[PDB]
DNA sequence: CCC
DNA sequence: CCCC
RNA sequence: AAAA
C-alpha cells in the first residue's frame, strides 16, 4: 500500500484505515521544502498519518524535491523506494503510477464516498473522531463542551433548565421571529451601547438617563409596557440576583451598586439572551437525535469547539458534527442582517476547510427570512464538482424544527 | 493535412486551462476539451460551463472538440467514453496538458493518449508559474508571458455585469469637485508623516462618538440635536480641545460649506438648519473621513508603481470592483490587481478591532477564490498593530503547498509606505 | 468569538 | 449600496 | 480527494 501525501490528509487516513489490514509495508510520498520554487513540505501530514494509522516500522518516507517537475521526480524516485493515487499533484499521480509500474490502483471519490479500483462505499464504514480529525490537520489543544458541562449551566445553576425550557417552548410555538425583534428593539438598545457598559455602574446609569430623554418613545418604556408575555416568562426564569427586570419593570441601578455587583447580575444574563442561548437551543435539538444514530458526544459531536495550530491563535466553532468521516461545522447567529450573516458565512466556510479538509460541510443558521437565506447561499456558493451543497444556510422559519432539518441535511 | 491536437482536462478551476491554451493555441490545429457530465446519483456536477467559457475566450471556434465523461472517478467508464469519442483522425503531434480534472481523469487519459501515440505531456506549476514538458524537459515560465484582464478572468469563472471605477472617475472626486485634490493631499501628508495611528484613535474618539450612532442621524436636524444634547466627559469637549493639529488641517481642507468644524470648534446646527442643510454639510464629509478616504489613499499610493510595470488601468487594476453570478447577489471588492495571470484582491479597512478585521479577512479570502480561482492571493489592509496583523495572518492561513502566503495582512505601521509594501508583496 |  |  |  503506497500513498501520495498532499495537503489534504483526510483521504489518505480513510484509505489507510481501510487498506492497512490487507497490507504489510507502507510507503508515503511527501514533498520537500524549497522556498525558492514556492514549494512547501507535506512531511507534517505524513507524520500524522503514520501516527494515527499506527505504522511505526512499516512506514517509508520518500521525499520529492520537486513535485511539479517529472524529471526531478523520477530522479528522486530512482534513488529511494497497491497505489492509491488520490493525493498529491497531477504530476505526482502520473509519474508514480507509471514509474512503479515500469499493480493495483485505487482512488477515493470525494463525491460518492467510494474507493474505486482500476465499488466499496466507505461513508458508513470508516469512522473518525474530532481529536484525530483536527490532529491530522495539525491542530492541537482541542477542547470542547458536553451537554452536561455547558458553561451557562454553571452560571445560572438551579435555573438553567427552566430558562432553557421556556425559550425552547417559545421557539417551538413559532415565536422566534418575535423574540429576535424584541432582542433588536428594545433589548440591544438598553444593554448594548459602549464597551464595558454592563461593567461600570456609572456607564450604565448614564446610558439609562440618556435613554430617558425620549420619554414614552424611550426604549425602557418599550421594555416595561410593550414586552410580550413569553419574554417576561423567560426573563423571570432567571435567578433573582441575575434578573434584568425589577419586578415587572427595567432595573435601574442606584449609584450605591458596585461595578462587580452590576456585572454579576447583568453581564451573564445579557450575553446569553443576546445569542448564546441559540447555541444551546440548536445543540439540544440535535443531541435528541444523533444518539439514535450511534454518534458519541465528545467523539462525533459537541459544542464550543476550540483549537489552535502551534504557536497560532485559536478558533471558535459553535457546533461540530462528524458523519462518517465528513466534518459538519455549524455556525449560529440570531442576526437578521445581511452584512453580518454573510461575514459569518465566509467564516464557517473557511474554518471547516482548515480543520476538516476541503470536503467538509459548513452550515449557517440565521434569523433571516427565507428569501435572504436563499440569496446568501447563492452569493457564497463555490463550485467543488459535486451536486450536494457544502454550504447551507437556514433561517428563522427553520428554528422550530431545526433538529430534523439538520438531520435531513447531514444524513 | 498534418493536423496537430492539444488536449486539456476541464476541472473546476478554468484559469490553468486558459493559460495553457493562450500559450499553445499557436502551435496546434485541433483542441479537445475533456469535461465532466452532471449525474446527481453519483453527486457529480458538470464542468461544461467552464469548457464553454474556455472555447469562447480562447477563440477556438470549430477547431474545438468537446469530449464528455460520464464518471470522473470510474476508470472503466472513462476508458469506454474516451474510445467512442476521441477523434480518431490521424494526427502527427498529440499534446495532453493534464493539469486539471480529477486524479482518475489524469491517470487514464494520459495512458490512453500514451498507447495510441509524436506525444508530449505538460503540467502547469501553480507554485512557480512554469509549464513543464514531460519529454522536452523544458520548464517555460508563463508568469510574464501570458496576460489576462479582469473581464475575461471573471467571465471564465462565470461572473458577469462587471463594473469598476477609474482613477479619474472616482466617486468622491465627483462629490468634492475642486476641493478633492486639496482634501486628498492633506490626508496623504499626515499618513506619510506616520500620523495614521493618531488619526484612527481620533476617528474612534471623539469623531465616531459625534457623527455615528442612530440611523439618519446626520440627515435629520431633530435627531442630531437630541444626540448632541445627550453628549465634561462628552466627546464634544475632546473635539474642541484635544483635537490634534494635523487633523484641524485636513478638516480645514474641506470647503467651508462642507466642514464639520465651525472655526476651531464643532459646528452645531441652529434651529433654522433644515434637515437637507445638515446632510449637505456633514454627510459626505463624515463618510469620507470614516473610511472611504483610505480606499483612495491606498489606490493612489499604488497606481504609479502599477503603471511603471506596464499594467493598464481598467484591465489589470481598478477600484471598487463589482460583479455577480447570473441572477445572484453582487459582491464588492475595494481594489483588484492582476499580476500576470494571478488575481490580487485587496480589502481595506481603517478599523483596529480584531473581530471585524477577522471577518473582513474571511471575506476577501472567499471572494478572490470565487472570481479568480484557487491560486488567487488576498490582501487585507487594516489599522491594527503589527502583532495583531501577524496574528490574523496565522489565524486564517490555509495550507495549499506554497511557501509564499496567499492571505496577507497589513497594519497601521504599513500605511506610510503601503505602495512599496504592496509592490514587494505582489511582484517577486 | 453574543451582537 | 457592504465607511465603521 | 476536479493547477497538491
Ligand atoms: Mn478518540
Ligand atoms: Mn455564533
Ligand atoms: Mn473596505
Amino acid at each position: 500500500l503506497v500513498l501520495i501525501v498532499g495537503t489534504n490528509p483526510l483521504p489518505n487516513y480513510v484509505v489507510g484505515s481501510h487498506l492497512k489490514e490487507k497490507y504489510d509495508k507502507f510507503v508515503l510520498i511527501y514533498s520537500e521544502k524549497n522556498d525558492k520554487i514556492n514549494q512547501n513540505s507535506t512531511y507534517d501530514y505524513a507524520k500524522k498519518l503514520k501516527e494515527h494509522l499506527n505504522l511505526n516500522d512499516k512506514c517509508i518516507f520518500l521525499p520529492l524535491s520537486d513535485v511539479s517537475n517529472s524529471e526531478k521526480i523520477i530522479n528522486d524516485l530512482r534513488e529511494k523506494f497497491h497505489l492509491n493515487y488520490t493525493g498529491g499533484t497531477k504530476t505526482m499521480v502520473v509519474h508514480i503510477y507509471n514509474f512503479l509500474k515500469e499493480f493495483e490502483g485505487s482512488y477515493l471519490d470525494a463525491r460518492d464516498y467510494k474507493l474505486v479500483y482500476d465499488a466499496i462505499s466507505l461513508k458508513d464504514t470508516i469512522k473518525i473522531d474530532i481529536n484525530t480529525l483536527l490532529s491530522i490537520h495539525l491542530y492541537e489543544d482541542i477542547h470542547f463542551e458536553f451537554y452536561d458541562t455547558y458553561s451557562y449551566k454553571q452560571k445560572f445553576v438551579d435555573s438553567f433548565d427552566k430558562i432553557s425550557q421556556e425559550i425552547e417552548k417559545a421557539i417551538k410555538d413559532d415565536k422566534g421571529e418575535d423574540f429576535v425583534k424584541w432582542l433588536e428593539d428594545p433589548f440591544r438598545k438598553i444593554f448594548k451601547g459602549e464597551n464595558k457598559l454592563l461593567e461600570k455602574t456609572a456607564k450604565f446609569k448614564k446610558h439609562i438617563e440618556k435613554l430617558l430623554k425620549d420619554n414614552d418613545s424611550s426604549p425602557i418604556v418599550k421594555f416595561n409596557e410593550k414586552t410580550p408575555q413569553f419574554i417576561w416568562d423567560i426573563l423571570n426564569a432567571f435567578p433573582e440576583g441575575k434578573k434584568l427586570n425589577d419586578g415587572q419593570k427595567l432595573w435601574i441601578p442606584d449609584d450605591k451598586i458596585t461595578n462587580d455587583n452590576l456585572s454579576s447580575r447583568v453581564k451573564d444574563t445579557v450575553e446569553f439572551l443576546n445569542g448564546k442561548w441559540f447555541e444551546w437551543y440548536v445543540y439540544s435539538q440535535i443531541k435528541s437525535e444523533l444518539l439514535d444514530r450511534k454518534l458519541k458526544e465528545g467523539e462525533h459531536f459537541g459544542i464550543s469547539l476550540k483549537a489552535q495550530k502551534k504557536d497560532s491563535p485559536y478558533f471558535a466553532l459553535d457546533i461540530f458534527l462528524i458523519n462518517g468521516y465528513q466534518l459538519i461545522g455549524i455556525s449560529l447567529t440570531t442576526s437578521s442582517t445581511r452584512e453580518l450573516c454573510k461575514l459569518k458565512g465566509f467564516e464557517v466556510i473557511h474554518r471547516v476547510r482548515q480543520i476538516g479538509g476541503d470536503e467538509s460541510k459548513a452550515i449557517l443558521i440565521t434569523g433571516m427570512d427565507k428569501s435572504k437565506t436563499e440569496d446568501l447561499q447563492k452569493d457564497l456558493a463555490y463550485e467543488t464538482g459535486s451536486t450536494q451543497k457544502r454550504f447551507v444556510v437556514f433561517g428563522i422559519d427553520d428554528w422550530a424544527d431545526i433538529g430534523s432539518k439538520i438531520c435531513e441535511e447531514v444524513f
